[PDB]
């Protein structure tokens, strides 16, 4: 690899790794389009099993990201569009309090406050339903923006309905296939097991339970390979041959809210470029603060920006990932570990390192 490249990465990573005390790490910068990784440490502890480039992390919320292109995809292919009611495809959700509330506000966050968690006593369809009808906002949809899994979460569970294929089913044959990310799971089957990092909370390990809209919210897991390969396809939709999926992905990062110095896409999250680590921070969910933010609408949406910092963080119990990229300079970055450490150090480390090879 370019020396440029490992000096960065290391030099950076391993205090990160030091300082936060990360049983093991993945990570992939992708420069002028090509993909380098890095591994240190363990995905399993007590079975000394290394970290390697085929080793599984739960990404957590960058599960949103591919839930974002998925909907794009389905709006490409006509079966939903963004300006729809919510009722359009849940007529149950009587209450109310959801006329008013369509698709975008439940991609980008604004429906008016959905919690940030669905309930651990709330598994089934009926329950969920119950739950959604139940639910009493605090402001009016597209004022403000709090980030919330039950949000994007149902986005993602109506955005399928059309196809007749359960979540699961879609996210594979529309997204996963075409884009070859062959070690990308919503469930890790018996036979990827043996590469499955366990995450560490306490101590303990861990994989995430199951929970309701856990797919659509935050229940991929992926390898740094196809991680790389994920933020390929981002940098660079114009490559992608599946016309509704190009499209989708050139849906998800266009800006759709602003507030302060952030843009809110389909996923993804968006600030311009250049800027500083702080300013991302603050202009983020990277921040320790659960925060409630009046949103502008842009209207109509701005498409995908070149000049941008495009990026997601994740997290389960026992993880952590973060991905960002710039467009305007093909580069991109992944880190995947298997501790959930503090969001403005990885934001931090990314910064570092792109802004050393800019
Ligand atoms: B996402 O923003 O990473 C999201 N992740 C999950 O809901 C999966 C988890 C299960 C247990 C802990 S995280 C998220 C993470 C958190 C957090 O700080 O743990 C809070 C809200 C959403
Ligand atoms: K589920």
């Amino acid at each position: 690899a370019p020396q440029q490249i490992n000096d960065i990465v290391h030099r950076t990573i391993t205090p990160l790794i030091e300082q936060q005390k990360i049983p093991g790490m993945a990570v992939a910068v992708i420069y002028q389009g090509k993909p380098y990784y890095f591994t240190w440490g363990y995905a399993d502890i007590a079975k000394k099993q290394p970290v390697t480039q085929q080793t599984l992390f739960e990404l957590g919320s960058v599960s949103k990201t591919f839930t974002g292109v998925l909907g794009g995809d389905a709006i490409a292919r006509g079966e939903i569009k963004l300006s729809d009611p919510t009722t359009k495809y849940w007529p149950e959700l009587t209450a109310k309090q959801w006329n008013g509330i369509t698709l975008l506000h439940l991609a980008t966050y604004t429906a008016g406050g959905l919690p940030l968690q669905v309930p651990d006593e709330v598994k089934s369809s009926s329950d969920l339903l119950r739950f959604y009808q139940n639910w009493q906002p605090a402001w009016a949809p597209g004022t403000q923006r709090l980030y919330a899994n039950s949000s994007i979460g149902l986005f993602g569970a109506l955005a399928v309905k059309p196809s007749g294929l359960s979540f699961e089913q879609a996210m594979q044959t529309r997204v996963f296939q075409p884009l070859k990310l062959n070690h990308t799971w919503i469930n890790v089957p018996p036979a990827e097991e043996k590469n499955y990092a366990w995450g560490y909370r306490e101590g303990k390990a861990v994989h995430v339970s199951p929970g309701a809209l856990d797919a659509e919210a935050y229940g991929v897991k992926s390898t740094i390979e196809d991680m790389a390969r994920w933020v390929q396809s981002n940098l660079k939709p114009l490559d992608i041959n599946e016309k509704t999926l190009q499209q989708g992905i050139q849906l998800a990062q266009s800006r759709y809210w602003q507030t302060g110095d952030m843009y809110q896409g389909l996923g993804w999250e968006m600030l311009d470029w250049p800027v500083n680590p702080d300013s991302i921070i603050n202009g983020s969910d990277a921040k320790i603060a659960l925060a409630a933010r009046p949103v502008k609408a842009i209207t109509p949406p701005t498409p995908a920006v070149r000049a941008s910092w495009v990026h997601k963080t994740g997290a389960t119990g026992g993880f952590g990932s973060y991905v960002a990229f710039i467009p305007e300079k093909e580069l991109g970055i992944v880190m995947l570990a298997n501790k959930n450490y503090p969001n403005p150090a990885r934001v931090d480390a990314a910064w570092q390192i792109l802004n050393a090879l800019q």
